[PDB]
């Protein structure tokens, strides 16, 4: 009998990627383990095979595996700098914040060694900044240490955001993204959930602006409903019960205003949330998801995936609609032009941005303490980065939330 399991172990080790595959067709347990813990995905996070990695995980690969010192392969990952396995393991739901027997998070190697791109990566995923070793020793007393700048200003700029969630009792998340690239300049939790609350609205006004381009909606066409069709929070809506309202007036009021009935209107032309979320698919987003119409979308329930997103998958969606080629210019910049008249979100991000600046937002709040915005922005009078920031769960004072948000932009902006 082959000891198919320590085959399996060398073959990660050497980079054998056929011979990983014949072993485990063969039945090789993917979670073998020598006597010091150590299993293929250890070895290939070593040596620093991506191939033999995402093979691995595939196929039933536990990726929180630790050895005998409490290394996990992410740590391994990040001690030798391999990007790219770091990011794969972390999609794959590996522990950001395990800690080897001295205390040491991944976070802790990157700032030690002053691998700055997986710091980043480490923080998208939620990496804990104020994690101490046995020495007492956060990753950023590491940076300092060990004289990465560099990565010193990074970490700084995520405790201020963790920090001041904690005290809320708010679990938070936000991106900075360049509009043109698509570069990712600064983030947090950025790949974590959160309740999307009215922010959707940007989202549902390009579904209806794609039909507009496509022909099968006219932003023109007048749209009549009546009193069973009011909701909460109608402001506008519940104006015009006997003359109704056209398209480009309801996307209008459901951006500018929020109005919850003028967004269930235009949910319904697309066939509600299914609806919705089948466009977010299309643009290439496969995160993003609606499930339930106003306003019941707004419950936030604790770790309920339903109404969610990312920031990251916000930002980027937001990105492809108001620069992509799947809408046309001139519906791109109607949904700019829509977004910088709102007028509902006074006490967030526009309550510290200084004379001069561009903004186009759209903002959202829900219940337990949830709170959120979506902008694209820029110093000089047009918008060159987009900025998506979420808090929940902290069951605070709308003006607290409303702080904690003008506060991370208050950040950003001096940071520019």
């Amino acid at each position: 009998g082959s000891d198919l399991g320590r085959k399996l172990l060398e073959a990660a080790r050497a980079g054998q990627d056929d011979e990983v595959r014949i072993l485990m067709a063969n039945g090789a347990d993917v979670n073998a383990a020598d006597n010091t813990g150590t299993t293929p995905l250890h070895l290939a996070a070593y040596s620093g095979h991506l191939e033999i990695v995402e093979v691995l995980l595939k196929h039933g690969a536990d990726v929180d595996a630790s050895d005998v010192f409490g290394y996990t392969p992410l740590h391994l990952a990040a001690y030798w700098g391999h990007l790219e396995i770091v990011e794969v393991l972390l999609k794959n739901g590996a522990d950001v914040n395990a800690m080897d027997s001295d205390g040491m998070t991944p976070l802790h190697l990157a700032a030690k060694w002053g691998y700055l791109e997986i710091v980043e990566v480490l923080l998208k995923h939620g990496a804990d900044v104020n994690a101490q070793d046995k020495f007492g020793k956060t990753p950023f007393d590491l940076a300092i240490d060990n004289g990465n700048e560099d990565a010193a200003g990074v970490l700084l700029t995520a405790a201020k955001v963790k920090d001041a969630a904690d005290q809320l009792g708010a679990r938070v998340g936000y991106i900075e993204l360049d509009l043109n690239s698509g570069k990712i300049l600064a983030s947090f939790r950025s790949e974590e959930r959160f309740p999307m609350m009215s922010t959707f609205k940007v989202l549902l006004a390009g579904a209806i602006l794609s039909r507009i381009d496509a022909g099968q909606e006219q932003l023109g066409r007048r749209i009549h409903y009546s009193q069973n069709d009011l909701v909460e929070y109608s402001p506008v809506t519940e104006k015009h019960l006997t003359d109704g309202m056209t398209v480009r007036e309801l996307a209008s009021a459901a951006i500018t205003m929020s109005d919850n009935t003028a967004a269930n209107l235009l949910l319904t032309t697309i066939g509600g949330p299914k609806g919705l979320t089948a466009f977010l698919h299309n643009m290439g987003d496969h995160v993003t998801r609606l499930d339930r119409w106003e306003p019941e979308l707004n419950e936030a329930i604790p770790n309920d995936e339903r109404d969610t997103t990312t920031p990251v998958a916000m930002a980027t969606t937001l990105r492809k609609l108001l620069t992509g080629e799947l809408l046309t210019p001139a519906s791109r910049q109607q949904l700019m032009d829509w977004m910088e008249a709102d007028k509902v979100a006074g006490p967030l991000l526009r309550s510290v941005l200084p004379a001069g600046w561009f903004i186009a937002d759209k903002s959202g709040a829900g219940e337990r303490g949830s709170r959120g915005i979506v902008a694209a922005l820029g110093p000089d009078g047009k918008p060159s980065r987009i900025v998506v920031i979420y808090t929940t769960g902290s069951q605070a004072t709308m003006d607290e939330l409303n702080r904690q948000i003008a506060e991370i932009g208050a950040s950003l902006i001096k940071g520019w």
